[PDB]
């Protein structure tokens, strides 16, 4: 119903716990749900006393991806111009994720599917429950995986692996997903929160700055050459020099 | 001896099992055989009764590389034309199987060595028997690895596994090549051929076109910045909505 | 004190036993050591009776990383010039060893962080004793990972390892290190130099030529497409015909 | 100029749309203000089914002389990161919503053009200029690196000497220099500048819209490919095209 | 034109292959005939020991006006997706024949060279153009991309904003504006063209053969690779040409 | 020629540095004698507070007829594969000193620039020639590949079209046309070319020496870099200026 809704969060002890808030649909990816992520996102990455953002879910999914029947269906309705308002509300928010000034956690306690893929790559650090499932069932509905998932598969995961994942449309468990490295790590549901507080609570004690300028050297330092990584790695350097 | 007998094929449930038949020579890729499976593969790939091809061989060996006799030996005997003639015959097949119209698997149950790694590859699922060996022996016959295999161990492995692989010229077992993400599973022998016939008739179930446009994209957004990528998944989906 | 002394080495066998030399300073690498290690391994390189190269450390260290009070603190007393006389040593004599003539292994016994990882990737294959450490503990410092070590972690692991590992500082033990393939392998340092002397003396009864060539191609078709590296891998075989 | 709904106008005449950056006597500055109004500007007129191209032209004697110093680098580090970043994303935003326009983008350069005034040239396909434009990288002669990704601009469109010796050096080149240099298509003498976009523009509306569009993208897209890669990229293109029409 | 053999004619004189386009009345249009017939006569002469140079020329007015619309688009689609990835494989095999070629080639470009020509265009090492020559995409105008891998053909040759406007407008560029956009090498009047390429030819028949292979490959290769890893790269192809020699 | 230090001469005039080649009766050919001690003088004056600019010039009427065949080429092979890597190391260890120096760089091209001249010639960011100047890659004709990246040179620089005709071919190019295909940035008659690099260098001196060199540094970088990836990285250096400055 209203969009201000479709997100929740909570600052506590210099930690953005950011939420999903669409508990009963599985907290699919509505245009409304992206355009309030982009705010709430906006509005906490420049705070003095914002120093990680971590986003999790509420309700028994993480995000089963796109809503089919707000982002893809009644958007199409209103032809190119609607898809195209769409597709940038979407991209846009997990490219602000994606960059953000602060480090960012995915807390992945179940469904994790398609279009979340994106939001699940834009977090630095991932953590999900051993009941956690990671899918791309859009094969089975006839369809390309959502919001770039392709890409976040064979960025993260073993080529053989990610093909597998695209092709079949199969679920990864919690388990799975850490062996494969699409999270750094599963455990037991009940200890989730408290591994995640913990990896928070260590960042927010580092330097900020510094965590921003390593977060992004590794995310960059993937797309170069190892000779034009190292130039690349000392510019990083005297510009942090300039920000601390 | 007959280059139209050493490739052989049985269409069953809309599976191409398409096998190496020169059991006796460890299925050798020689000229005869490259100009076979060529013409194979070609009458094949776009049948509206064939939705998967399974490549797989006959006797104790799925492929032992190229035929030293017939394609490195007696070829180089009529000089930089034969050489080059005989070269394009093996690449331009493994070529038309890796971009191949319908999803490939290989099916491997014994000796995968050298020149095979291009098949493999080109092959977008591969399972194996824990009996299977995986190897890049060529170091100790003093030359480089056969058919692009050392592009093979690197996209597919840890880079210090394919550098051991090349260098050592030793043998990975079935669990190993699994372990690695050389392949997508090792199995008991016996176990082999009813999983991939599992997956095969899995993958026939779903829109040919969509598991085509699937794994072109997992194959080609491994060589394209994620920003490249991004646009380029939607591009596809574009090019899917027209076939389909 | 003496800079001939901060580098060590013996050949037995054809094998280059090369050891950093300062144990009571954890073989931290200053300017003096920078310039004796080039100058080891470029007299060392081209020798005839050298077929292979191994580099170990003398104390409980491997390499501890950049010695913060010779290279990074009393260099930047002299300025630019200073710091990027300092800067050259290091860079150099890494990338002399990253395309060094012979074959090269890192025995990896103890303390391996920061700036010792352009060394660690440097050496084409590497084994750890289980009770080595490996560490980019510089965010705890407020810096980035020296001397281009965030790129070793994104080439050799999984991005997500890679990403934990630059921004929360945490050790991987010698297990660990092996797991996600910063290393080949790890065993109890007791049975380490056994391991590394039987790799070493298995490679130099390979053909010398085809070993650079293969471990050159390895490092090479990392950063090409496909497509180019199968035309490129061709064009290093007629070099190879022509060394041999 | 100071509203933030005066900074940019424009008119729809025969199925163009002619756009001006409208802060004439601040040589059509790029400041804040202007930056959220072209947004809104180009995302309203993007996907009208009467808009067949775009034309970016300026009001007053300048085209654009790059960023406003006094409200885009300054009153936003006065904030700082946060509006340091604010303003770096306004103008970034709307140059990227130029460069992949659903319509056909021409420039139409009659005067100054500097600095981060590059970013909109590039985000425009084709570039028309009067002999008395002048195309400057100046920063170098204030202490800064050209502003707005103008030495990108500068290295994907001009040869690297001449790329170098612009961002070194910091002088200008005449419309006929950067015609020779291609930084734009053409130089005319500026009373006949207007008529021949105008005819530019009534030849791209009478084409397929959608062919120039995915051929526009193709051009720009192929840039950052190998041969043997953009060859089946560019049939993947024709087939959404197929579909796409 | 109808016999699949007489689509292509050849003579070599003095170790120069004097290929030619032989569907004179139909602008040498590449038809799946003509395709076929290319590969096998550019297979066949390429290895030969008494060819050193491959010239590449057309019959009647017409260089190559594209691809045959009638037979190449139409009467393949006719058989659905396996009819058009035949055509196609056909026409890109060869193209990539001459442009990976063992010896040096030439194009020689005295008439209509549109579309789909382009892939050979930039498969021959080097172009030589008569002043009447006329090279264009007009594709957009037929409301699809430009055919055979000519968009990236144009953005690898010419400057991008030249590139932009020949995919957008479909406009012809003469001979001397090709030579001046670098699409070719040189433009003369057509009386001197044959006496020009001839002359090229000859001089490269003295060089060393299989130096000339390694240097015209070096090129193509080396504008794929940063320049730390093309120095390298330049290293291993000389040791290569020192086995080869 | 003959002792190490004689090889190479350098005057500092006005914070302007004037380096030459001094091998005018082997028209400057880079020996190892040469490579070594360019390497000393380059790395001696880079970071002097009183060296704002380097010229790259030559003694006798060549700037650089390329490599020593006598020295570099043979004995060198004379000690096998460990002569050939060190001299080639000093060649290229000195072409990358001047490439990323920390000092704008201008090559004064007054005469012969041939084969491995070519990575210095890269090396500098400006180049300025004489009219009477020529430019080749000859080693065509001596049947190996361009020395030292050059192959590699000629793409960054010219149109590929012309970088090819240019290796294959081994003909010169005038000064002039080394200007029109960018391989310089000018050429003028010899009797004018000191005044008008001595005008540059002086120009450039009175600029921020860190700007004109983050400035320099990004047209290089940026080359090799997506669009999307070069406006990150360009930000990130602005970043680092704002420190070193």
């Amino acid at each position: 119903e209203r969009e201000e809704d479709t997100v929740r969060y909570e600052i506590v002890n210099n930690v953005a716990w950011v939420y999903y808030n669409r508990p009963t649909k599985r907290n699919a990816q509505s245009p409304k749900l992206n355009r309030q992520m982009l705010k709430v996102l906006t509005e906490l990455e420049f705070r003095d006393d914002v120093g990680v953002l971590v986003l999790g879910g509420e309700g028994p999914a993480w995000c089963a991806g796109m809503d089919l029947k707000e982002y893809f269906r009644e958007t199409e309705a209103e032809g190119l111009a609607g898809t195209r308002k769409a597709q940038r509300e979407a991209y846009t928010w997990w490219e602000r994720l994606r960059w953000y000034q602060k480090p960012t956690i995915a807390m992945v306690h179940g469904w994790c599917f398609g279009g979340a893929y994106g939001p699940l790559f834009a977090c630095d650090l991932a953590f999900a429950a051993d009941e956690a499932q990671f899918g791309l069932s859009e094969v089975n509905w006839g369809i390309l995986p959502g919001g770039g998932a392709t890409k976040v598969a064979v960025d993260l995961m073993p080529m053989r692996v990610a093909m597998y994942h695209a092709m079949m449309g199969e679920n990864l468990s919690g388990q799975d997903a850490a062996r494969y490295n699409l999270v750094n790590e599963s455990m037991p549901a009940d200890q989730l929160k408290a591994r995640v507080k913990q990896v928070a609570e260590t960042l927010i004690q580092k330097n900020w700055a510094t965590v921003k300028y390593t977060k992004d050297a590794v995310r960059r330092v993937k797309e170069m050459t190892y000779d034009n990584a190292e130039d690349y790695l000392i510019r990083l350097q005297e510009g942090l020099n300039w920000f601390d």
